[PDB]
């Protein structure tokens, strides 16, 4: 249970595009892509919008009564109620993504490759996000993604 507070340049993705001046079609997006890992092939389960807000917290969200914390909630019983967060931040003028995990039960993977907790480590468009240090653990996918055109 890490206490997660938004440092002192966090911007959401809509703030910075609006300070540049950028109508919709000139921006860059942001979305996280879920897959369930059983089944890749229906395509994406779900799409979530990444750019009204600087901050988003991820956590389990089973459906099967629970307390919804996360803002992003994911079927996976091995995930923790607050397990990681994706935070964006104007870096020196340079809108950059992070995750950070909350000292998570399971841990939190990037690229099937498990992170430190209480670290911001830094997104790039593809990253794939599971929520646990194994793999046999993971039933879904959350794949970070830059968005243009």
């Amino acid at each position: 249970a890490l206490k997660h507070v938004e440092p002192q340049d966090a911007i959401s993705p809509d703030n910075y595009m609006d300070m540049l001046g950028l109508e919709a079609r000139d921006r860059t997006m942001y979305e996280l892509v879920i897959y369930r890992k059983n089944d890749k092939d229906k395509g994406p389960w779900k799409r979530y919008d990444l750019n009204g807000r600087s901050c988003y917290l991820v956590g389990r969200e089973l459906g099967h009564t629970e307390i919804v914390v996360a803002d992003i909630g994911i079927p996976e019983e091995t995930s923790s109620k607050q397990h990681c967060v994706i935070q964006f931040r104007n870096v020196r003028g340079i809108l950059k993504c992070y995750v950070m995990d909350l000292d998570s039960s399971n841990g939190t993977c990037l690229n099937n490759v498990v992170i430190p907790g209480a670290r911001y480590i830094e997104l790039r468009s593809g990253d794939v996000l599971t929520l646990s240090e194994f793999e046999e653990d993971n039933d879904y996918e959350l794949i970070f993604m830059n968005v243009h055109h």
